[PDB]
Parts: structure tokens; C-alpha cells; sequence
């Protein structure tokens, strides 16, 4: 019993004990062999080789917050945009090098066998890639967390591009095994649904309702060398199986083979309008982890600390759950009713612990995006669930009426019942009532929310509206992905940049020391050049490794811009061709980004976009000065690769849209100027990285409004501006688009006439800024010496930044780059 | 019928072909037509409508911003 211990299983910085172990994985887990084994098995032999370490610390770490018995924090968010996993872990434990070196001596090329893992498709684009980093800052602060959601099996599509139009294929990035995760059937738990709710005696039971199991998968997260390991626990949901004659329902009548498919496809896939399906993904994904979140309070060690009913007082001083972004919700009114239903409090010592447990990060603007569910769709499936929701509600305006007393037209505004053709409940309300902590994702933002969307909630609630800015993490957007970078950052000030960003500050001295100026330009010359190669490797090209590097990296959507940037490519190409000779900075444009199946618009400019490519890249007038390419399948690997070799990080959208915007911040850290609109995080970047080091462009909020004011019509900058209404008459009589001249109808005509975005307005003050980009790049001493001065000022956003502001001003827990024990 | 037997009026054919052309901006009349101007601020402060005043606001926007049919 003693004697089975975590202890006498290691010799870790060691090649010849990792060598040993990869023997022994590849011919006793993976049953494999030397004559037998592909690249595709080298690796499960190595990354199970990686695995053990990765355990051992888990082990440790867990047992480590039982007996230390932390408050703890539950991230609830339904998409985790894990992506690679061998090196993050190799480097988050460092043993990178003593692993090259091992299968190295074995002879194999660790290099090899990283880019043979496909990418842990449990995500979809910013929501999900900041959880991820969130669960890595969160560790490495040596902070006891969590990271909840569903186990996506298909995750969500993989682009491919098929006569320059999107194609879908599948995801099943589950076909060999995922070998960071851990399978616990033993852990199953019953989700509930439909039903009837019998009010009893002493309350009200939720009968008659389908179960459906939910399984966790267990992937272990390393902090940064603090020695900590949490946890991600994703649940895969499943069909009960007594499905054939044991229940006396089937024999007669197998027509529930359904419930079983519509029970499994809970787990299915990502999304991607009011579907029962995605409510049921919500309710799943929060009820079998509020009873893991439970069950820990009560047998993590307080089982034996009950001392008044095990009590749910003690509840909030230890745990805590985040709603990251409305799709945890129903973890309030579900939490209610565990503790009033099924534990056996009163309703206010039970929303007492509830406004006290949710904290809910925001991350939208407009009205129009916030979630909404109809109350006879709550009525269906989770009849108890609207029953406690319109508790709350009864309640909470009666707050607001003792506040507000006489408004009536308040009451009706603030409450959580929206009512029209279709009544629905204000998922949005719901979330802000059952918190004490909301908090939008950048200062411009989560002042709008105060100022014009959540308003009468702030007049009410004043304290609880915070802010926590987002933020990257350091580790594997700037090592991982950067080790050259990495390289000559830590040769001037060494490594604590990585365990605390706002340090690269240090680095503003070496802004006019000749080595560092030919060490950061030497850094950027190769990144490009291996991306050259790929994008003649893995997919084909020629690239001019000498171009500005112009990247665009987006959710393909009208409002993001990429038209804004497709016109300035035309207009590129128009000036090249007029006049031959001019000399005119060589680009490579590349744009990458996922359409999301069924927008038209979208579709159509991803098509835009590469028949653009074709017909650019096959002039032979043009040369490579100019050509422009579509990634395809953007995801967190290629952000990997992209990034790093981008000069020009484009950061466009219409002013007043993005709300903040991760992937602003990725290239900053990694040398690239930012062309961008005054808006979301490039609001916070110009101000630390001081406004002329940044390219801001075109219209701010103010003008945005005001030009809505006496009304944006399209056509009079079509009347001025002589180079687009040359490209205009270019895209319509199908100079781009030969075989079929109307293709582009659509995109021509929405620019024309219907413009939502205001692309035609900012038109002339983005050619100019661009000019101005191709001038500096033009002069390599400057465009370096302020490439240095963006990453110098990168620190303010950290992930590790972010996420100790949540710990002390919203969790209440403390930070700490401590060392955990272990191994 | 008869021209004059008839209260045939407004824009015809050209008018819009040509207003098409110059490009159309509701904001410009709502400025200028008077009762107008007042019966959109009506239906935006939820005069026809006190219990969602607000209900009304795609019909505004329709009209103020997006409208094909003038
Ligand atoms: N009572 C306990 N004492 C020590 N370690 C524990 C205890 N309960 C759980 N652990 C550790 O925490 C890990 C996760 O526990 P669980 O919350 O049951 O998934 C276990 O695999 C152990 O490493
Ligand atoms: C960071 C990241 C994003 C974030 O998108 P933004 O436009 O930066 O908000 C999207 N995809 C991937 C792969 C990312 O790593």
C-alpha cells in the first residue's frame, strides 16, 4: 500500500533513460515493432515517451491540492483550442533538448515526428485559442484549475480549397489515438433531459427524463517548468445501451436507434440559430461538471470539514467556476438547482453561493449576438431549468423595482423574458444577475458594455463590471514558436521575460546596438525563408523570401475586411502593370481564415481571393513583386508558422467591431508591424507601444457613427476615387473571373449598394497607409528599430498577465511562479 | 381610363434607374420632409408600440439605412 509509489519510475534530463523508454512504448504500448513502425508510430512511441513525465508531476500535483485544499476555478468554456502537444510539453518541462538528443542518437529526427500530430480539433477561433492560454498561464502561475468542455470527436472542418472555392472535409483527428488524453469510463455521469417537473411536499422533482451519460477524458496541462500539471477534463457524451430488449420500450420498436445517434452527436461536433442541439451541447457540457465540481467540495478532503451541511457557505470560498462567454449559462440556474432541489437549502442561501461563484467573461458587442433561447424550447427539454430561470427573474426585478422605483420601462428592459413573435429568455441577463463579476475583454470594450449594452445593469450593480484584457501566453507564441527569437532575446536579458513578459521593457536600450538590429532582422530573414519553402513543400508557389511578408490572418467575415485588403492588391497590380519600371517594394500578400459553412459572402471572397492569386501570379509583367495567396486550414499550427514569418500583420476590421482580438498581440511578440484600425487591442497597443509605432489607419468609432449619421453612399467615393472605380468595372466585366464574367455579381453589388462595413470609405487612407509601409520597409535599420520597440513593449499582454488579474481582483486566489515539488 | 381618370403618380421607371445610379440615401429626405422625420422619431420612442418600444427598430433601420424599394 505505501509500498506503490509515484517514487522509484524516472531518471528524467537523461537521453539514455528516455531512449530506454521509447523502446519500450513502441514495442510494449504500441505493440509495434522496428520492421513494422511508420513515422506516424515513432511518434506514439516518443509522445508516450513524453507522456510519463507529463504524469508523474500530475500525479503529484493533484494529490498536492487535496491536502492543500485550494479554492478552486473551473474555466467553463465549450471549445478549447488545444492544438500540438509534444513540444509545449517538451519545453514546458524542458526536455527538449535531452529528447532531440535521445531520438537523435536512435536515429530519427525529433522534428520529423512533431509535425506528424494534427491538431487537438477542440476548438474554432478566438474563444477557444484564449482558454488555451489561459490554461497555461493559469498553471504556470501555480494556480489549482480546470479547463471543462465536450470532448468534440469531429471537432469542426478541415479546409480545403478545390478550385480555389471551400471545401469541408471532417475533422477526425481522433483516427490514431490522441495520446495526451486519458479515457475514465469509470466515471460516467447521468445528464438529464425532457421531463416533468412534480412539485412534492417539500419541493419540486424532475421526472420522466432521458438520461444521457456523459464520459470524461482527462489531458493532463504543464505549466511552464513550475513543476504543476491541472487538468483539462473534456466529457465525450454517449447512449445508454440497454437499448435492444432491457427496458421494454424496444423489441417491438428499435425507433430510438435515434435517441442513441442524437445522443451521441452531442459530442459529435462544433457549432461552427436557436437549435435544440446546441442548448443540449450547453446543458451537457455544464451538468456533468457541476457534479464533479460538487463532488469535490465534498469529498476533497471536506467530507470530514462538513461542520453545518457540508456547507455550500464554505462553497464559494472553495471553488470557483468562470462562464466564458454565455455558453456556460445554464451552470447557474443547474447550480441552483442542485444545491435548493436536490441538496436542500433555501432559495436565498442558494443564490447567495451562486452570485458568489459566477464570474462570466464577455466578448461581444453588438445586441445582435447575444445569446437567446425560446422559453418553449427551455419548456421541452429542461422544464425544471425555465422554472428556476423565471424564479430568478421574479426576484431580480423586484431588486431593480427597489431600486428604481417608479420605472416600469426599466423593469421591462432589464429583466431576463424578451418578448416579441416568440418569447425568449436574455441568456445575456441571466448570466450578469446569477455573477458577481462581469468583465469584458479590452477597456474599449467593457466600457461600451457599462456605457450602452449592459447600462441599467451597471447603474444597479456598479462594482461588479470589471475588465481583464486579454492576452497570449509567452510559451508557445514566442518560444515554441520562436526559438530564434527566443535565442537572441534571452543572449541580451536572459530567461524571467518567459515567466514575466512586461521584462522585454530591457530591450528598448539595444534599439540602436548594431548586433541586436542585425540579430532581430537576421531572425525574421530565416522565419520567412523556411515558410517560403512549405508553401512550396506542403502545398506550391514561388515566393520571393526578399517581400514584405503582408499577412491576414482572419474569421473569414465581411466586417473582418479581407475586401479592404483584397482591393488594395488589385490596386497593386493595376499600378505594376501601368507602369512596368517603377520601382514598387516586393509583397507577398497571403490571407488564410475559415469561411463557416453556408455564409455566401464568405465563400464568395475566399474565391475573390485566389482567382485574384491566378491571375496576379501568372502575369509575367508582374514578376515577383506582387503575389497573393490563400492559406488554407488555418489553425493553431500554421498561426504557428505563419506567424514568425509575417512582417506586416493586418489588423483591418471596421472601426468599432472587434472587441479585442488575440492574434494582434501573436504577432507583436514576433516582429511585425501592425497596419490596423483604431479598435479592439490595437486601441491598448498603440498606447504601449506609443501610437507612431504602430500603423493606424482610416475611421475611428466617431466617424463611423457620424457617417451612418448623414448616411454612407457608396457610390460618391466610387465617383471620386479613379483607381476603384477601376477596380470595381474590373471585377465586374470578369477580368478576374474569365470563364464566367458575373461571377463576382454579388460581392460588386454588396460593396455598391449595400455595404454594412464601410469598405469603400476607409479606401483612400489605407492605400496611403500602405505606401508609407512599403517607404519603411524600404530602409531596413528603421522598420527593424521599430519591430524592436513592438516587441519591447509586448508585456502587456501576456495570458500571465490576465489571468493574475482574474485571480486577485475577480477568483480571489494568488499567482505564484513558485516551484511545485515533484517529480 | 384616361390620364386624368386616374391618380397615377411618384417615380417611374427612370427615376429609380437613375436614382440607382446616383446612389440613394434615405438619410437625405428625412432630413428635409418634416412630418416624416417625425413619424420615424414616433416609431423609434415606441409611440406605437409602449411595452417594446424598441419593436419597431428594423423597420427604422430598413428604411433610414437599407432600402431597395424607396
Ligand atoms: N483524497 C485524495 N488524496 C490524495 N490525492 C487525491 C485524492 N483524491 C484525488 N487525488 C489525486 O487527484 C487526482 C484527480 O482526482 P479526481 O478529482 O478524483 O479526478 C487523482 O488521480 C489523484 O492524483
Ligand atoms: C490566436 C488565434 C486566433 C485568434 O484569432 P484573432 O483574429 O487573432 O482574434 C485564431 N486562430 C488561431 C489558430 C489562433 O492561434
Amino acid at each position: 500500500r505505501k509500498q506503490i509509489s509515484v517514487r522509484g519510475l524516472a531518471g528524467v534530463e537523461n537521453v539514455t533513460e528516455l531512449k530506454k523508454n521509447f523502446n519500450r512504448h513502441l514495442h510494449f504500448t504500441l505493440v509495434k515493432d522496428r520492421n513494422v513502425a511508420t513515422p506516424r508510430d515513432y511518434y506514439f512511441a516518443l509522445a508516450h515517451t513524453v507522456r510519463d513525465h507529463l504524469v508523474g508531476r500530475w500525479i503529484r500535483t493533484q494529490q498536492h491540492y487535496y491536502e492543500k485544499d485550494p479554492k478552486r476555478i473551473y474555466y467553463l468554456s465549450l471549445e478549447f483550442y488545444m492544438g500540438r502537444t509534444l513540444q509545449n510539453t517538451m519545453v514546458n518541462l524542458a526536455l527538449e533538448n535531452a529528447c532531440d538528443e535521445a531520438t537523435y542518437q536512435l536515429g530519427l529526427d525529433m522534428e520529423e515526428l512533431e509535425e506528424i500530430e494534427e491538431d487537438a480539433g477542440l476548438g474554432n477561433g478566438g474563444l477557444g485559442r484564449l482558454a488555451a492560454c489561459f490554461l497555461d498561464s493559469m498553471a504556470t502561475l501555480g494556480l489549482a484549475a480546470y479547463g471543462y468542455g465536450i470532448r468534440y470527436e469531429f471537432g469542426i472542418f478541415n479546409q480545403k480549397i478545390c478550385g480555389g472555392w471551400q471545401m469541408e472535409e471532417a475533422d477526425d483527428w481522433l483516427r490514431y489515438g490522441n495520446p495526451w488524453e486519458k479515457a475514465r469510463p469509470e466515471f460516467t455521469l447521468p445528464v438529464h433531459f425532457y421531463g416533468r417537473v412534480e412539485h412534492t411536499s417539500q419541493g419540486a422533482k424532475w421526472v420522466d427524463t432521458q438520461v444521457v451519460l456523459a464520459m470524461p477524458y482527462d489531458t493532463p496541462v504543464p505549466g511552464y517548468r513550475n513543476n504543476v500539471v491541472n487538468t483539462m477534463r473534456l466529457w465525450s457524451a454517449k447512449a445508454p445501451n440497454d437499448f435492444n430488449l432491457k427496458d421494454f420500450n424496444v423489441g417491438g420498436y428499435i425507433q430510438a436507434v435515434l435517441d442513441r445517434n442524437l445522443a451521441e452527436n452531442i459530442s459529435r461536433v462544433l457549432y461552427p440559430e436557436g437549435k435544440e442541439l446546441r442548448l443540449k451541447q450547453e446543458y451537457f457540457v455544464v451538468a456533468a461538471t457541476l457534479q464533479d465540481i460538487i463532488r469535490r467540495f465534498k469529498s476533497s478532503k471536506f467530507g470530514c470539514r462538513d461542520p453545518v451541511r457540508t456547507n455550500f457557505d464554505a462553497f464559494p470560498d472553495k471553488v470557483a467556476i468562470q462562464l466564458n462567454d454565455t455558453h456556460p449559462s445554464l451552470a447557474i440556474p443547474e447550480l441552483m438547482r442542485v444545491l435548493v432541489d436536490l441538496e436542500r437549502l433555501d432559495w436565498d442561501k442558494a443564490w447567495e453561493v451562486t452570485v458568489k461563484t459566477c464570474a462570466y467573461t464577455n466578448h461581444t458587442v453588438i445586441p445582435e449576438a447575444l445569446e437567446r433561447w425560446p422559453v418553449h424550447l427551455l419548456e421541452t427539454l429542461l422544464p425544471r431549468h425555465l422554472q428556476i430561470i423565471y424564479e430568478i427573474n421574479q426576484r431580480f426585478l423586484n431588486r431593480v423595482a427597489a431600486a428604481f422605483p417608479g420605472d416600469v420601462d426599466r423593469l421591462r428592459r432589464m429583466s431576463l423574458v424578451e418578448e416579441g413573435a416568440v418569447k425568449r429568455i436574455n441568456m445575456a441577463h441571466l448570466c450578469i444577475a446569477g455573477s458577481h463579476a462581469v468583465n469584458g475583454v479590452a477597456r474599449i470594450h467593457s466600457e461600451i458594455l457599462k456605457k450602452t449594452i449592459f447600462k441599467d445593469f451597471y447603474e444597479l450593480e456598479p462594482h461588479k463590471f470589471q475588465n481583464k484584457t486579454n492576452g497570449i501566453t509567452p510559451r508557445r507564441w514566442l518560444v515554441l514558436c520562436n526559438p530564434g527569437l527566443a535565442e537572441i532575446i534571452a543572449e541580451r536579458i536572459g530567461e524571467e521575460y518567459i515567466s514575466d513578459l512586461d521584462q522585454l521593457r530591457k530591450l528598448l536600450s539595444y534599439v540602436d546596438d548594431e548586433a541586436f538590429i542585425r540579430d532581430v532582422a537576421k531572425v525574421k530573414q530565416e522565419n520567412k525563408l523556411k515558410f517560403a519553402a512549405y508553401l512550396e513543400r506542403e502545398y506550391k508557389v514561388h515566393i520571393n523570401p526578399n517581400s514584405l511578408f503582408d499577412v491576414q490572418v482572419k474569421r473569414i467575415h465581411e466586417y473582418k475586411r479581407q475586401l479592404l485588403n483584397c482591393l488594395h492588391v488589385i490596386t497593386l497590380y493595376n499600378r505594376i502593370k501601368k507602369e512596368p519600371n517603377k520601382f514598387v517594394v516586393p509583397r507577398t500578400v497571403m490571407i488564410g481564415g475559415k469561411a463557416a459553412p453556408g455564409y455566401h459572402m464568405a465563400k464568395m471572397i475566399i474565391k475573390l481571393i485566389t482567382a485574384i492569386g491566378d491571375v496576379v501570379n501568372h502575369d509575367p509583367v508582374v514578376g515577383d513583386r506582387l503575389r497573393v495567396i490563400f492559406l488554407e486550414n488555418y489553425r493553431v499550427s500554421l498561426a504557428e508558422k505563419v506567424i514568425p514569418a509575417a512582417d506586416l500583420s493586418e489588423q483591418i476590421s471596421t472601426a468599432g467591431t472587434e472587441a479585442s482580438g488575440t492574434g494582434n498581440m501573436k504577432f507583436m511578440l514576433n516582429g511585425a508591424l501592425t497596419i490596423g484600425t483604431m479598435d479592439g487591442a490595437n486601441v491598448e497597443m498603440a498606447e504601449e507601444a506609443g501610437e507612431e509605432n504602430f500603423f493606424i489607419f482610416g475611421m475611428r468609432v466617431e466617424d463611423v457613427d457620424r457617417l451612418d449619421q448623414r448616411g454612407y453612399n457608396a457610390q460618391e467615393y466610387y465617383d471620386r476615387i479613379p483607381e476603384l472605380r477601376q477596380i470595381i468595372e474590373q471585377l465586374s466585366s470578369g477580368f478576374f473571373s474569365p470563364k464566367q464574367p458575373d461571377l463576382f455579381k454579388d460581392i460588386v453589388n454588396m460593396l455598391m449598394h449595400h455595404d454594412r462595413f464601410k469598405v469603400f470609405a476607409d479606401y483612400e487612407e489605407y492605400v496611403k497607409c500602405q505606401e508609407r509601409v512599403s517607404a519603411l520597409y524600404k530602409n531596413p535599420r528603421e522598420w527593424t528599430r521599430m519591430v524592436i520597440r513592438n516587441i519591447a513593449t509586448s508585456g502587456k499582454f501576456s495570458s500571465d498577465r490576465t489571468i493574475a488579474q482574474y485571480a486577485r481582483e475577480i477568483w480571489g486566489v494568488e499567482p505564484s511562479r513558485q516551484r511545485l515539488p515533484a517529480p
